[PDB]
């Protein structure tokens, strides 16, 4: 169930008790392998837990990885490169959806690369609330470190490169 360049795919976000938090109505495939998936949406439909609706008036590349806690929005606004790093289970697509469990925690990243650690205080109340795992707890401490580690070495879509290569096919296919 790779999905394949060109294709749209819906995006959906769950909670560790299996409801859903947050939907993307339509991605643009632009890679689609094993391990790494990456999207470009602009003026997608947004889904919200309560059922209200919102469009993205800017474009975005998505990448999400099959062996990493985490994933990643590129967001393109006036003044530069803002990202938002969700982590969350690693990513599963089928025929309805590429699926994640989100995990309260972010990292938002401002143009000039520092980051922000986001929901530390929604992550230990969502954790006692629906129990999660010592092993979840763990790899997630791990993975916003290694995140950190990835935004400091510019490494997979934080590297400038990766941006100029997807953003420009994400211009040209749509
Ligand atoms: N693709 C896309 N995503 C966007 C855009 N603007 C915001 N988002 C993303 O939509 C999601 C919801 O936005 P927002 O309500 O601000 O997040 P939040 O309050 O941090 O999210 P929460 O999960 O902790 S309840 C976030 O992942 C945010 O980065 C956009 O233009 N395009
Ligand atoms: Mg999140
Ligand atoms: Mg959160």
């Amino acid at each position: 169930s790779i999905p394949k360049e060109g294709e749209n795919i819906k995006i959906q976000s769950y909670k560790h008790d299996g409801k859903i938090h947050r939907v993307w109505s339509e991605t643009t495939i632009l890679k689609g392998t094993d391990h790494v998936v990456i999207g470009g949406n602009d003026h997608t439909l947004v889904t919200e837990s309560d059922g209200r609706t919102w469009i993205t008036r800017e474009p975005a590349i998505v990448y999400f990885h099959s062996e990493y806690w985490f994933n990643v929005i590129c967001m393109f606004r006036e003044d530069g490169i803002y990202y938002y790093c969700n982590l969350s289970s690693p990513f599963v697509c089928d025929e309805e959806a590429l699926k994640y469990i989100d995990y309260d925690l972010d990292i938002k990243v401002y143009p000039n690369g520092k980051y922000h650690l986001l929901d530390e205080d929604e992550y230990e109340q969502h954790m006692n609330q629906m129990n999660y795992p010592h092993d979840i707890d763990i790899i997630l401490r791990r993975n916003v470190d290694i995140l950190q580690q990835w935004i400091e070495q510019k490494k997979g879509p934080f590297a400038p490169d990766f941006i100029k290569v997807w953003k420009e096919r994400y211009k040209k296919i749509r």
